[PDB]
């Protein structure tokens, strides 16, 4: 019973939509334009003044990672046990930390900052290659042997980064292979090929 | 040896909430402290997954990332809500807290003097959500989410205590948050913890700004 309220961009909803799609879930998308948002109705009713907003039946949630964690929890995408559950979170927050750095670049200081960001990037991605190398030679998922919600969010982050700086995964053979393995998952592959994903901008200021 | 170990700088910083949680739950833990000089040397930083502290050890489980540690303790100590729905709201609260913590960190570390006024003027609007949450949960009389304490109470409690030092009386505009802070502060083990030398004699931040 799902509904996504967001702007006409991929942004902080790309990973959760990836997840819904791969898990064969159905959801309603509700779009929010510039004048709708600016008016100030919807914003005044949002817990933190912001989007996405997510409905799951009688349940309203804000916060992209809360949404992720909720879906991981209820669809069984949160590790096999608490140890795994913790590694999942650790992966997600690293993903979130770098996503926070990406957004800063893109929205605040794209122009001058991009040169130094792409320089810092391999060191920012290494931790994830390391994680995979220690989890069955990288042949499965980021954590344990089943997909988790940190996989979708990590996958999103990897794709938007190959756009920012193509070839950035070249030096990382487990990440490269991981990205191709999950991309080829049938429902994910189709969603990533769909107009609904392809014809949406990554970001709001039209900088990718 | 205690099963827990906290490897961090000699600061409250990102470990206050988890230390309060451990203290309030009556768990023992070991503090390994890292000095700037040990860090500058550079050897432990290269062992650190994301190259950062805090690092945490439950047995041979090495965790990084402070909210991950909190969620991990939230899961293993029963501080994550009663059902799947409460866990989601605990998460939405904690994510809310993490968002304001990040603005605060950017204030204190990369802009204190120019930013502080706008920051302290934007504050009431940042705190209101948390007052709203309380208002809608048994009229603000228990915890942030449901009727048992959760890990987000501890992170929210810490974030509130630090803003009260940054901008005293900011909770004056917020009667449930205030009652909230006083009510949680006075929990017996937490009370003793917040009055003890291991809490009191550490600075909130690394740069002595607060
Ligand atoms: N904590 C973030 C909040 C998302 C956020 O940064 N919201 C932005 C768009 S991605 C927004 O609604 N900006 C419009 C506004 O602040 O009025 C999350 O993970 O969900
Ligand atoms: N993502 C943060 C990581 C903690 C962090 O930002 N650590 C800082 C100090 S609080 C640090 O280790 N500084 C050393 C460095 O960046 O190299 C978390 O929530 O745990």
């Amino acid at each position: 019973p799902y509904t996504v309220v967001y702007f006409p961009v991929r942004g902080r909803c790309a990973a959760l939509r990836m997840l819904l799609a791969d898990q064969g879930q159905s959801w309603k998308e509700e779009v929010v334009t510039v004048e709708t948002w600016q008016e100030g109705s919807l914003k005044a009713s949002c817990l933190y003044g912001q989007l996405p907003k997510f409905q799951d039946g009688d349940l309203t949630l804000y916060q992209s990672n809360t949404i992720l964690r909720h879906l991981g929890r209820t669809l069984g995408l949160y590790g096999k046990d608490q140890q795994e559950a913790a590694l999942v979170d650790m992966v997600n927050d690293g993903v979130e930390d770098l996503r926070c750095k990406y957004i800063s670049l893109i929205y605040t200081n794209y122009e001058a900052g991009k040169d130094d960001y792409v320089k810092a990037l391999p060191g920012q991605l290494k931790p994830f290659e390391t994680l995979l190398s220690q989890n069955q030679g990288g042949k499965t998922f980021i954590v344990g042997d089943q997909i988790s919600f940190a996989d979708y969010n990590l996958l999103d982050l990897l794709l938007i980064h190959e756009v920012l700086a193509p070839g950035c995964l070249d030096a990382f053979p487990l990440l490269s292979a991981y990205v191709g393995r999950l991309s080829a998952r049938p429902k994910l592959k189709a969603f990533l090929a769909s107009p609904e994903y392809v014809n949406l901008p990554i970001n709001g200021n039209g900088k990718q």
